[PDB]
This record gives C-alpha cells, sequence and structure tokens, in this order.
C-alpha cells in the first residue's frame, strides 16, 4: 500500500481503522488491563501511523524492497537468510512487546506500526503474488487507485465482538510466531487470489474497485486482530518463547550515526553452547549492510534444531578486514530475538577495529 513519511496515506488509514475497529468490537468482559493498554496505544497514535509508513522511506531499505514481499504458497548454516514480509511481522512484533514491557511506549508503538506496515503489504494483491512494480505497471497503478479512494474503503468492525470467534481464535495459540504465520497466510492467500481474479492489469476498473474493497477491508480487520493479540500479550506478559527449541535467532543491530561508524568489512555473528559447540554465520543482506546510522536485521538458522535458549552460552560479532586496512565499525546496540522474545539487549557504543571480536553474551 501507499504511505507517506509523515504517517499519512493508505497504510496510516489501515492502522488507524484497526484501532477504531477494535474499540468498536471490544466486548464488556475484556480485562481492565487490555482497556488500559488500549488507551496507552491511543496516546501514541502518531507513532503507530508513522511506523505504519516508515519502512517505505527507511534509508536502509533493501534494493527492491524484497522483504516487503512474501509468497504464502511457499547455504543457511553459514549465512544469514533474507527476511520476508511474514518474518518482519514477527520481528517488529517482538521488538514492540519488549519495549512495551519496560514502559517505552512511544518506541513500542512505532515498532507495532512497522509490523503492521508489513502485514498491510502481504494483504495487498500484488505483494503476496510477488508481482513487483518492475514486473508490472499495475503494481503502482493499483496502489495509487486505492490511495485515492481509501476513504470509501474504511470499515469500523470486524463483524463480531471480541468475545466471539474471529477474536477468540486469535488468542488460542500461545505460540505467537506459529499463530502469526498462519494468520498472515490466510490473508495473503486471499490477496494473491484477488491479484489473479481482479487486481492484475488484465482486469477492469470495476474489478480493481472490488479488489481494493476486499483487500483494504481485510487489511483493516487483520490489523485489528494483530492489535488485539498485542494488547492481550502485553497486558499479561505473555511469553511465546516458552520454551521451546531455538531453530532460528534474529539479530537487530543498530549502527552508530557517528562518522565512519558503518563498515564494509566481513561481519560474522556466532554462538557457542554450554556443550562447547559453535556456529558462525556471515551477516550479509541483499542490501547495503552496516551503513552508518542504520538498523539491520539478520536471521540465523541453527544446525542443531534441538537447542534451548539457555544452552546458548556465548554470542559475539566478529569483523574481518576486506582490504589491507581496518574499516572500524561502531554498533550502538544489538538485540537478539528468539521465538518471539528479545532475549539479549546489549548496548555497545564502542569501536570494533580491524579483526576484533566483540563479546555480546
Ligand atoms: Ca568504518
Ligand atoms: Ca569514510
Ligand atoms: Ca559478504
Ligand atoms: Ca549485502
Ligand atoms: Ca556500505
Ligand atoms: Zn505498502
Amino acid at each position: 500500500w501507499d504511505g507517506k513519511i509523515d504517517g499519512t496515506g493508505t497504510h496510516a488509514m489501515i492502522v488507524t481503522q484497526g484501532v477504531s475497529i477494535l474499540e468498536n468490537d471490544l466486548s464488556k468482559n475484556e480485562p481492565e488491563s487490555v482497556r488500559k493498554n488500549l488507551e496507552i496505544l491511543k496516546e501514541n497514535m502518531h507513532e503507530l501511523q508513522l511506523g505504519s509508513t516508515y519502512p517505505d522511506y527507511d534509508k536502509n531499505a533493501y534494493d527492491l524492497y524484497q522483504d516487503h514481499f512474501w509468497d504464502p504458497d511457499i547455504w543457511y548454516l553459514a549465512y544469514s537468510i533474507p527476511d520476508t514480509g511474514e518474518s518482519q511481522i514477527r520481528k517488529f512484533s517482538a521488538l514492540a512487546r519488549y519495549e512495551w514491557q519496560r514502559g517505552n511506549y512511544k518506541q513500542a508503538t512505532f515498532y507495532l506500526g512497522e509490523a503492521m506496515h508489513y502485514f498491510g503489504d502481504i494483504d495487498t494483491p500484488y505483494h503476496p503474488a510477488n508481482v513487483t512494480a518492475v514486473d508490472s505497471a499495475g503494481h503502482v497503478k493499483f496502489e495509487t487507485f486505492a490511495e485515492e479512494r481509501k476513504e470509501q474503503y474504511k470499515i469500523n468492525t470486524a463483524g463480531c465482538k471480541t468475545n466471539e470467534a474471529f477474536y477468540t481464535d486469535i488468542l488460542k495459540n500461545k505460540d505467537f510466531n506459529a499463530w502469526s504465520k498462519e494468520y498472515a497466510r490466510g490473508f495473503a492467500k486471499t490477496g494473491k487470489s484477488i491479484y489473479y481474479s481482479h487486481a492484475s492489469m488484465s482486469h477492469s476498473w470495476d474489478d480493481w474497485d472490488y479488489a481494493a474493497k476486499v483487500t483494504l477491508a481485510n487489511s483493516q480487520k487483520g490489523t485489528a486482530g494483530y492489535i488485539y493479540r498485542f494488547l492481550h500479550d502485553v497486558s499479561e506478559g505473555n511469553d511465546p518463547s516458552v520454551g521451546k527449541n531455538v531453530k532460528e535467532l534474529v539479530a537487530y543491530i543498530s549502527t552508530s550515526g557517528e562518522k565512519d561508524a558503518g563498515t564494509d568489512d566481513y561481519m560474522y555473528f556466532g554462538i557457542k553452547t554450554k556443550d562447547g559447540k559453535t556456529q558462525e554465520w556471515e551477516m550479509d543482506n541483499p542490501g547495503n549492510d552496516f551503513m552508518t546510522g542504520s538498523k539491520d536485521t539478520y536471521t540465523f538458522k541453527l544446525k542443531d534444531e534441538n537447542l534451548k535458549i539457555d544452552d546458548i552460552q556465548n554470542m559475539w560479532i566478529r569483523k574481518r578486514k576486506y582490504t589491507a586496512f581496518p574499516d572500524a565499525y561502531k554498533p550502538e546496540n544489538i538485540k537478539i530475538i528468539a521465538n518471539g522474545k528479545v532475549v539479549v539487549d546489549k548496548d555497545i557504543n564502542e569501536w570494533i577495529s580491524g579483526n576484533s571480536t566483540y563479546n555480546i553474551k
């Protein structure tokens, strides 16, 4: 969907409607904690909207915004694996719950907004069909069409109250990651079907009208559902990581904005377990890694699929010179996420020169 850097446009409408919908649908028996957290959410509507649009304007975005795409119908032992729209929902959702728990509500809500940007995208027709703006003139055309008419596509209810099926189903599965993937898959498959049936360049103005109606309604309802899940999760301190093989680790790395803080050297993330086994991956995204001021995400798939988070005793990042000279690197902060939970939040704010290793854990 379209969005503007000031937190306006289709994406902002979707999150804004998401909140209104939830407000309308909230049953009387909902816990006080949920209502209290919803009011805090509403205090930070600006952030939610800005977050819902930001990934399109992130200076660090990948070349063809690959991570804004996801096909719902779809070597890793030593290299990071790329993010997808689905995986970014999970990443930002984890960051959001983490910040919420420590009362850092403005930043928490921004992250929630970013999670919803990606959900919004996988609920378009073009993104889950994996048809890019390069592939088809229809990509930009359809999103512009929707943007112009976004007002007439707003909805204000999911169609039932939160003590009913749609919403109760959302709370059933304590495994947020597993729930999010399949929940997102449903909406994405609908969007993709709508691409082929109504939204592609083969179709009419009437077809595009129906396509936008259904996918914008679904985007809003789907967003309301994620917000509901979020308010419940943060109200109860629900941990979806318990607990639970660590099949993947995600690193979320903030590079300092200081001069020459970024690097083009080889960069590795590694772990050592209590049993002294090691695994190390090169961090390399389909993009310009470790740019000054950037926030980079890397996902690492473990060789041992039966490890528990406690089993991981040491973590580090290691740099290796690309040229004969040291390209010193200065990370501000690294967060490691496992199974939907931020398990490491490590301020660094010091230089890593040459071929040095920095010990996180
Ligand atoms: Ca540097
Ligand atoms: Ca320089
Ligand atoms: Ca490389
Ligand atoms: Ca790269
Ligand atoms: Ca660079
Ligand atoms: Zn979009």
